């Protein structure tokens, strides 16, 4: 089975331009490394950019929702009070940027003892998540760092 | 995008031998028609047999859970009070046999105005579901009938 | 020393006959009069709203479950889950009573039986009664009227 | 004319300091004394159990949410959802108070902010206070003690 890498981040209103670029490049790299991308299938900031990037590099995408870039739409029927991407399906969860919904998904991943890679979250986030579980939180400085952390974690 | 056909039915204790055979043959046919099979990824009566059959015919399988035959495991983190297979992801839902959990999923599909094909449910079930929504309930006498109903519904 | 919680389910406005609205209101009255808590949908329309009005009139405590509200609801429980299911957190109830029948109701009754909880069917048609009884004969109680439903509930609680 | 519902969240047994247990009990007392309903987890261990004991001692009404129970719980709500989330149907609460902090608590606080509900942080460490305040400065109230928490809640309800 191919690894499944989850991607979470803010929506369109709350994603900065550099975060969009990071998300698009992360998605490309997920695809090139032979991994399946799991993210939100409706949301049009980080999650859509990640999807696009993965598809542009020929990878397989799972979009979770309550775009042509979505290969496998998974429709949860849980509505949207939570940005649920069925993230427990992922081997590793990557957050690009930060916001309330992203925070909740990162915290729940840590609850389930799953590793999280934080990319472009500012210092409070990094420090706060590290305080919850230092052993499971990986802070990435850039996309290449995030991919490298993912690679290591899959090797473990 | 390939069609996604959902399969629901009872677990190991409550699936009769002929239902197991039907489920395995349905899974084969789903695969041969170029469709993705969506079913429970833990449950070891109808749902496992469907999975096996699909894989034996070279098809792609999505297993939903709270086997090597599962290609894409989707882990919901919703526990098991409901036999949730994220069935709203399906174009058509097929029930093979009947039991409380299967009944709930068929009723919820009808709630969402999605077609359901009933295979090897006895008369009370057929009559009861038809009473809920006649236009959306398709009673199949055998696997070939169920596939044929699915084919028609995808053409619509 | 906890008060029993009786769940009530039924179809909404469009798919409910007036006899069902009246039965639901009376049922709500009797539930409260017996000192039981009513648990139902909190969204203000058919069977569930009538039950809620009935219980409040008789002085009972009401719990109304919403995904995302009448003054008849004492305690609004907001689940933040879909509208895809008529979820009323029914596993909380000691007994679930269905007044009439539709797809959402049917799902909840079936999930109650999956949980091995008893269900009382009031004003459902023969197909339903026969179908749910085939799912689990020991947990499905068919009631001919509100009195019969209340008696079924009371006996269940006494066990 | 509905009673306010105040939600309380915190970590379970293993990850709770005794000061937090004491704060939670006092908080529960004060919530009940103000005539408010306590909504918390119904599973009998750390902060949430202490809060529940406190509210019951002061005569308040308690709602304890479980996936699948102390005599201190008046109304057990059983969600039939995972243990993957410490779901207490918190969207039901007018204000959510966190006493201490761990991953489940953090998720619920973050989801409250996503819903634009106010949150009171009591006995959380600076990292948390600073992080949640960066998420939404207008909805996050940092409380230095139980009195401060209660005053924050009371002011919020008065608005």
């Amino acid at each position: 089975r191919k690894p499944i890498i989850g991607v979470m981040g803010p929506g369109k209103a709350d994603t900065a331009e550099n975060q969009l670029v990071m998300a698009n490049e992360l998605g490309k790299q997920i695809a090139t490394h032979g991994w399946i991308l799991l993210t939100g299938g409706r949301s049009l900031g980080v999650m859509h950019e990640a999807m696009k990037g993965a598809k542009e590099a020929g990878g397989t995408t799972i979009g979770v929702l309550p775009s042509d870039a979505v290969d496998i739409p998974i429709v949860t029927g849980l509505g949207s009070a939570r940005d649920n991407i069925n993230a427990l399906s992922s081997n590793v969860l990557v957050a690009v940027g930060m916001g309330p919904g992203t925070a909740a998904e990162v915290a729940l991943a840590l609850k389930a003892k799953k590793p999280v890679v934080l990319l472009g979250t500012q210092p409070e986030a990094e420090k706060f998540f590290t305080s919850l579980d230092a052993g499971l939180v990986h802070v990435a400085a850039d996309v290449a760092g995030a991919i490298a952390a993912v690679k290591q974690l899959l090797a473990k």
